[PDB]
């Protein structure tokens, strides 16, 4: 239908004037409406193209020290991960993952701490033995050693857990 494929490609123009904001509102709604084309018609065109949008607005949202944008950023990327992985995009896409768990390390608060120790375990499994899984290892380090001064028993639990895994995933 004629109708269905201008009507995609209005939300596709949209949501590329929408990614050149550095508005994060503007950014994450550049990211709904690409991500609403990529339901309508995956493996098209239109489809791939609104990936590269997704990725832009991605890149722009994690270097916010805003929990929410970051959190936004990190589920953007790893959607083109899983779509586009014979594309270099995918491998951009981890970058802006890693990016985003970096930013949500330096926030004062174990909730984004244990979101980049969360989003930092996506890159080590989606690139096992890469240069890119061991910066993420550190990552997942450094938040758990700031896990570690948190009062709370349980904040406790998660850090020494993920410390845990860490060992038993690099070499002896």
């Amino acid at each position: 239908s004629n109708d269905e494929k201008e009507k995609l490609k209005e939300l596709l123009k949209r949501a590329e004037e929408l990614a050149k904001s550095p508005d994060p509102e503007d950014l994450k709604e550049a990211v709904r409406l690409a991500e609403e084309v990529v339901r309508e018609r995956p493996g098209s065109n239109l489809a791939k193209k609104a990936l590269e949008i997704i990725l832009r607005a991605a890149e722009e949202l994690a270097k916010l020290p805003d929990p929410e944008a970051l959190k936004e950023a990190v589920k953007a990327a790893e959607k083109v991960v899983r779509e586009q992985p014979g594309s270099n995009l995918a491998k951009k896409a981890l970058e802006i993952i890693l990016r985003a768990a970096e930013e949500l390390a330096k926030l004062p608060d174990p909730e984004a701490l244990k979101e980049a120790v969360k989003a930092a375990e996506k890159v080590v499994r989606e690139q096992p033995g890469s240069e890119l899984a061991k910066k993420a290892l550190e990552i997942i380090e450094r938040a758990a050693e700031e896990l570690k001064k948190s009062p709370d028993p349980e904040a406790q639990k998660e850090a020494k857990k993920a410390e845990q895994k860490v060992r038993e995933e690099r070499p002896g």
